[PDB]
C-alpha cells in the first residue's frame, strides 16, 4: 500500500476542519448560550480539556482505539505512536494523518460534553471525568465501530459517528445534568461548527472519491432540510421562527446525517434532514444541557434511518452482501442501545471517582 | 473522463470555502452595519433563505442551470440529482462535487441580497422573493455565463461571476431599496468574505492546475491594490482612512477581480485592484443597501476591465482565437447590460409578487 | 520538474490558512488585547498594512528573497514576477503557488509587530516603518534561512520560521515597544491563529507526504503540551488556570515547534511543547507588547531544541550526514543570534527614519 498525495492533502485539510469544530466552534457555541459570567471560565475548560485530549491520544488513545485488540479494545504497541514507520500507510493516506484525523473526533466528542457542563463543574473534576470518560467510554466505543471492534463485526453503519460522537456525549451528558445572552455568537459557533462539519463528514470517506463527494452533497442537504423542518415546526408550534431555532435546526441536520451521509441519496438525506429538524425540535421541548436532546434524539433518529435509506431501492449504496432491511435495522438499534448504556455507565464512574476525590459540584 | 482526486480533494475544499463566505462570512459583515435591533432577524432571514437556496438548488435549480437545454435555461432531467451517476465525470472531477460547488455560488449571492433587505422584508415576503429570483434571474443568467447558454456562446469572460454573482445581486438589491454599531464585527465578516474567496475565486478553475494558481496570486494583489486605492482616496477627500473604508476597500478589490482573475497578469490584477478601489469609493459616495454600489459598480468595472487585461500583450492568457480587444470589449458590456436588465426585471417580479400575496414591508 | 496537483491543492489551501492567521486572526488576538477605544484604529493599521506587504511582495519582495543573488539577498530578476511563466515549478507545485505562500509569510510576520505596536504610532509612521523592516530585515532574513543564503549553506534547521517569523518579529517590536477588555475576542483570534497554523507548519513541507503528516501531528502535540505547561505553572504560581494563560500557552507551543515540527518526533514535539509553555510564562512574567516576550522567548527555546530533537536517537529525522548534535547546536545559536541583532538593527533604523520624517509617537 502507498499513500495517495491527494488523499493525504484531503485528510489533513478534513482534519484541521474538524479541530476548527471545536476551537473555536464549540466554545462559541455554548459561549453565547451560557451566562455571561460563566464564559470565561467555560473557555478555559474547554481549551485546557482539548489540550489533554489532544495528549491522552498520542500517549495511549491511538493505540487502543484502533491497535489490532479484541471485540472492546486495541493494545498498547502504539505507545507515543511507537512502532508506526512515519512512511506507514493506513488505507490510501499516510498512517500519521490516520492518527490526526482520529484524534480530532475525540476531541469534539468531548468539547460537547464539556461546553455545556464547564459552568457547573469544579476544574478538578472535569479533568479527572476526561481522562475516566474518554479512556473507558470513547476509546472502546471507536474501537468497536471503527476499530473492526464488536459493532463493525457485526455490521454497523455509522459513518462519521452518530454512535462513536453524537449519542456517546450526549448520553455523558445527560448524565452530568442529571447529576442566551448572545446569540450572534451562538450564531457564530454554529457556522463554524458547520463548515468544519464538511471535514467530518466527507473525511469519513478517508480519500477524496465518490464517497467523500455523496457525503459532502449530503451534509448540505440534510443541514438544509433540517433548518427548514425546525423552523416550520417553530413557525407552527410558537407563531415565528427565532434565530436560536434556525441554529439548532442546523445541528439537529449536521449530527442526524452523521452516521447515514455516506451511505444514502440525496433524497434519503432531505427526508433525514426534515425528520432530524423535527425531532430536534421535540427532543429541545420536552427533555445549555438541553443541547444533548438534540445530539441524543438526533444522533438516534440518524442511526436508524441509516439502517433503512442505505437501501439500493431507496437511492442508498445498498446493504452489505446478504443482509436485508430488518436484519440491518436490528443491528442499528443493538448498536444504539450498546452506545447508550455503555456511555452512560462510564459517566456515572467518571462523574463519581471525581466527586468522591475533589467533589463535583463548583465551589 | 475520470476524476482527478486532487481536483476533488481542491475543489470539494473550495466549496466550503465559498459556503463560509455565506455562513457566517456576509451574515457577519451586514450583522456589524445594520441596527442592533435589527441583527437577530436578519440572521435568521440568511441562514433560512440560505437552507431554502440550498434545497431548490438539488430538487430543480442545477438541473435547469447546467442541464442541455437553450441559450437560456437547462432541463428536467437531473431533478433531485436523477440520472447522475455516482461516479459521474464533469470536467476531471465528480459531477456532486460539480453541484455543490455551483449550489454555493446560488447561496453567497442570495446572501449578498437577504443580508442588506432583511431589516425592512417581511420573513414570508423574502422567501417568495428567493424562490423567484434564483428560479428566474440566477439559474438562467448562471445558464448563460457558465452552462452554455447565450453569453458562454459568444465568448463572454467572466471567471468566477463578475455578472452572474455580483451584478446580478447588486441590480436585485437596488431595485429592493429603490421599493455601523459594531466595526469589529464588519471587520471579521469582511476577512471570512476574503478567505472564502480564495475558494471562489481559485476553484472557479476546477482544478487545482496554473490557472487556478493565477486566480489566487490575483485575488491577493487585487484585493491588497483595492484596499490601497480606496484608502489613498479616503485620505484625500475625508483627511484619514477609517476601518469601514478598508474592509470596503478589499470587497471592492474582490469583486473587481471576480471576473478576470484566471484571465489577467498580476500587473493587471494591481490596475483593476486601484480602479476598483477607487470606483467602489465613488459608488458608495454616489448612489446597507450602499453595499450594492460597491458590488454593482465594481463588478461593472471588473467585467469591463477583463475585457481589456484578458490581452496577451498586457500580461493575460490571451483572447480567442480571432477575438480582437475591441470585439472582446463589445461581447463584456452587452453581457453587462444583458445581466442587469435581466435581474432588474425579475427582481421587480419577485418584489411585486410577494407585495401581492403576503405584502413585502415589514409589518 | 512537472507539478503535481495534489500538492498545488495542498499549498493553495495551506496559503489561504496561513493569510487566516492575519485576516482576521492576530487582529482579533490583539483586538481583545489592547484598550477598547484604540481598536479600530489598530483593525485599520493591520489592514492597511497587510495590503502594503502583499504589494510589496509581488512588485520585489519575492525576487529579493527566493531570486538567486548572493548570502543575503536575491536578485531583481523577477519583479512583478516578470520572468516567471505560469507553468514554472518550484519544487513540486507551480512557482506562483512558492510566491503567494511565501508572501503569505511575510504578511503574519507584520501583523505581529503592527498589531501590537498601532495603539502607539501614527499611521504614516507605520507604512513607513513596514516598507523599510520588510524590505531590509524580513526579505533578507527569508533569503538566508530559505532562499539558499548564509544560514541554509550552513545547514540551520528552521522548518516554518522560529528565526524568519517569530524571533525577527518580537525584536522589532520589542524595539518598538522600547521606542484584556474582550477575552472571547482573544480567545478566538487565538483559536484562529491555531486553525491556520496547519497550513503555516505542514504547508512548509511544500508537499502533502510524510513530512507534512509528521508537522501536522507534531502541531497538534506541542500546542497541547504548552497548553498544558503553561496552565499547570500558573496553577502553581498564582493558585489558578485563566483564559489568557490557555491561550498564551497555546500561543507558546505553536511558536516552540515551529522551526522544528518537520524535523522531531512526537516525543520532542511533547517535550519542546512542555518546556516552551513554562519559558513562555517565565518571559511574559519577566520582561500588548509583553506578546513578543513569548514569540521571543519561545522562539529561540524552538530553534535550540530543534539542534536537539532532530536527532534520530531522540526519534527525530536525522541531522545532516556528518553532523554532530554539537555542531547542530552551534548552527541554530549562530542564526538566532544573527537574526535577532539583523532585525534589531533593522528596526531601529525603521523607526528613526519614520521619526525623523513624520515622527514616530500617535500625535
Amino acid at each position: 500500500a502507498v499513500a495517495d498525495k491527494a488523499d493525504n492533502a484531503f485528510m489533513m485539510i478534513c482534519t484541521a476542519l474538524v479541530l476548527f469544530m471545536t476551537i473555536p466552534g464549540i466554545a462559541l457555541f455554548y459561549g453565547g448560550l451560557i451566562r455571561g459570567k460563566n464564559v470565561l471560565s467555560m473557555l478555559t475548560q474547554v481549551t485546557v480539556t482539548f489540550a489533554l485530549v489532544c495528549i491522552l491520544w498520542v500517549v495511549y488513545g491511538y493505540s487502543l482505539a484502533f491497535g489490532e485488540g479484541n471485540n472492546f479494545f486495541g493494545n498498547i504497541n502504539w505507545l507515543m505512536l511507537k512502532n508506526i514507520e512515519l512512511t506507514a500507510v493506513m488505507g490510501s493516506i499516510y498512517q500519521y494523518i490516520h492518527v490526526a484525523f482520529q484524534g480530532s473526533f475525540a476531541c469534539i466528542t468531548v468539547g460537547l460534553i464539556v461546553g455545556a457542563l464547564a459552568e457547573r463543574i469544579r476544574f478538578s473534576a472535569v479533568l479527572i471525568f476526561v481522562v475516566v470518560w474518554l479512556t473507558l467510554s470513547y476509546i472502546p466505543i471507536a474501537h468497536m465501530v471503527w476499530g473492526g471492534g464488536l459493532l463493525a463485526s457485526h455490521g454497523a453503519l455509522d459513518f462519521a459517528g452518530g454512535t462513536v460522537v453524537h449519542i456517546n456525549a450526549a448520553i455523558a451528558g445527560l448524565v452530568g445534568a442529571y447529576l442566551p445572552h448572545n446569540l450572534p455568537m451562538v450564531f457564530t459557533g454554529t457556522a463554524i461548527l458547520y463548515i468544519g462539519w464538511f471535514g467530518f463528514n466527507a473525511g469519513s470517506a478517508g480519500t477524496a472519491n465518490e464517497i467523500a463527494a455523496l457525503a459532502f452533497v449530503n451534509t448540505v442537504v440534510a443541514t438544509a432540510a433540517a433548518i427548514l423542518g425546525w423552523i416550520f415546526g417553530e413557525w407552527a408550534l410558537r407563531g415565528k421562527p427565532s434565530l436560536l431555532g434556525a441554529c439548532s435546526g442546523a445541528i439537529a441536520g449536521l449530527v442526524g446525517v452523521t452516521p447515514a451521509c455516506g451511505y444514502i441519496g440525496v433524497g434519503g438525506a432531505l427526508i433525514i434532514g426534515v425528520v432530524a429538524g423535527l425531532a430536534g425540535l421535540w427532543g429541545v421541548t420536552m427533555l445549555p444541557c438541553d443541547v444533548f436532546g438534540v445530539f441524543g434524539v438526533c444522533g438516534i433518529v440518524g442511526c436508524i434511518m441509516t439502517g433503512i435509506f442505505a437501501a439500493s431501492s431507496l437511492g442508498g449504496v445498498g446493504f452489505a452482501e446478504g443482509v436485508t432491511m430488518g436484519h440491518q435495522l436490528l443491528v442499528q438499534l443493538e448498536s444504539i442501545a450498546i452506545t447508550i448504556v455503555w456511555s452512560g455507565v462510564v459517566a456515572f464512574i467518571g462523574y463519581k471517582l471525581a466527586d468522591l476525590t475533589v467533589g463535583l459540584r463548583v465551589p
